[PDB]
């Protein structure tokens, strides 16, 4: 028993990641079958970034302008292109650590490991939630852009995300893999406002299941609540309105715990007009917002990749 | 900037992860050079286990009795011998995956990495600390035992923990690499109590420092305190003593923030005496001790391995 914030296993990405360089700026890229991804203000200077043109800039770039390294090995570039946000360096050697994979472009409320990097060389990994706001709440200091964020589906790697910026309020901000931003972001250094960010209302109910699942339960109480009574408190504490789909996505959580989930609404409701009242659930005297219910499932049942 | 929860990277442990069988009994076994270490109660049944006879268990067992398996490819056992609570099976082929690796026994208060595994496949990798009464708090169902706990020192893999059992509390205990457990446990399924635990002090202070270092300060005082009364209160919330050893430690933190190392208890004494009052620090509304001085910088410095 026991539940923990729990990362993908990492040797898969790990394989992948490279070293670009461009000019004085270096950052991290993903080597993948003959083609690396990185992010494209590799070819900007500390100048240009309040604004860059990112067209005209690149025109400047030819093939042996990209320092591309793998390890301690230089890899051959013969091809360049930008597609939205990302660099597409063609090298002339296919990464034989190549694992199976997909690009994905994940929704808000979904979570994924992150493989912190500097120097194309792995520091540590944790996971992360896309907010609602099309943010994650990570921890990169300068040089980890083109760091990426994955899920792993048995043997098949979907990489959801790559590390782009940091916003004025200490949150992170990037890109899917075809160079796409999650939410409004540019890549450009200025102010850029994130959404409010509400609560992921459906993880937050996954996460109290895992508590009864794992002997928290003092929260329980002999209320029930309606979809649009409870809903009605999910406004008033910025919280996610809660909807049939997720009600049947908590199904299997419902039946394992025999707690309906308009119950656990009502457990919720209490815990947010009362607060915790110095307690804790999980090990924390917070809310969690950032286990999917499909994350709860996982550790709580032993699934397994290799 | 940003402060999480950080894990190694996992890939050197991934490829060293067996499947080990005996009977009925399943579990992990890590692999380097030519010999699989796993517990030691793979030899037991389900009766067995409230008071085994080790010995007496394993002189039944020949080594064709064990079956070890890395991914598809079954290894050939050629030698077996117990080691404390370990076992040692030697097979006929080195790992080809060996990384360079070191057995070490950690001290109480240090961190680690632990991948979680289930039949020799890896599920997930989190942080964890050991705490002052040799246990930590995992996320480990049946079928974990064998999954290990390391750290990297840029190359080297030092592995520090192979996981046994859990306590009644629901916490989790194990043993060093030559077997022996950490702390006063046996593995055998009794009722064992742990120690009270005790808050690793110098590590809540380092998160404090953590916390300063990423733009949480509201909780800084214009106080300060000498080491014997904090102390003193130290004693009253269950907290580990601060002795010099500790403040040299911080050193170089209480440098990069200008903040004396009395200065920060003075801030903790406030925090314990007062509570928190609502507000929350990097993201926690509790006092967070499982990140090591050493870990903060390791963050704060973006150190790699690879
Ligand atoms: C790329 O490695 C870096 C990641 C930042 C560095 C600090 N924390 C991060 O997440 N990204 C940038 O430097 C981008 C440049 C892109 C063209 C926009 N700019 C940026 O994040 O500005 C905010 C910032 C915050 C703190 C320190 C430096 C920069
Ligand atoms: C081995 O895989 C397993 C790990 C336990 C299983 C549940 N959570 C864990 O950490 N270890 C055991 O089953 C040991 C056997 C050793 C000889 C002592 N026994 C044990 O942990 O008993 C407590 C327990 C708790 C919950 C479920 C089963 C067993």
């Amino acid at each position: 028993s026991g539940f923990r914030k729990m990362a993908f296993p990492s040797g898969k990405v790990e394989g992948c990641m490279v070293q670009v360089t461009c000019g004085t700026t270096t950052l991290n890229g993903l080597w993948l079958d003959d083609v690396v991804y990185c992010p494209r203000h590799v070819i900007c200077t500390s100048e240009d970034m309040l604004n860059p043109n990112y067209e005209d800039l690149l025109i400047r770039k030819s093939n042996h302008n990209f320092l591309v390294q793998a390890g301690n090995v230089q890899l051959r570039v013969i091809g360049h292109s930008m597609q939205n946000c990302v660099l597409k360096l063609k090298v002339d050697t296919a990464n034989p650590k190549t694992p199976k994979y997909k690009f994905v472009r994940i929704q808000p409320g979904q979570t994924f490991s992150v493989l912190a990097c500097y120097n194309g060389s792995p520091s540590g990994v944790y996971q992360c939630a896309m907010r609602p706001n099309f943010t994650i709440k990570g921890s990169f200091l300068n040089g980890s852009c083109g760091s990426v964020g994955f899920n792993i589906d048995y043997d098949c790697v979907s990489f959801c995300y790559m590390h782009h910026m940091e916003l004025p309020t200490g949150v992170h901000a990037g890109t899917d893999l075809e160079g796409n931003f999650y939410g409004p972001f540019v890549d450009r250094q200025t102010a850029q406002a994130a959404g409010t960010d509400t609560t992921i209302t459906v993880n937050v109910l996954a996460w109290l299941y895992a508590a009864v699942i794992n002997g928290d339960r003092w929260f329980l109480n002999r209320f029930t609540t309606t979809l649009n009574d409870f809903n009605l408190v999910a406004m008033k504490y910025n919280y996610e309105p809660l909807t049939q789909d997720h009600v049947d996505i908590l199904g299997p959580l419902s039946a394992q715990t025999g707690i309906a989930v308009l119950d656990m609404c009502a457990s919720l409701k209490e815990l947010l007009q009362n607060g915790m009242n110095g307690r804790t659930i999980l090990g924390s005297a917070l809310l969690e917002d950032e286990f999917t219910p499909f994350d709860v499932v996982r550790q709580c049942s032993g699934v397994t990749f290799q």
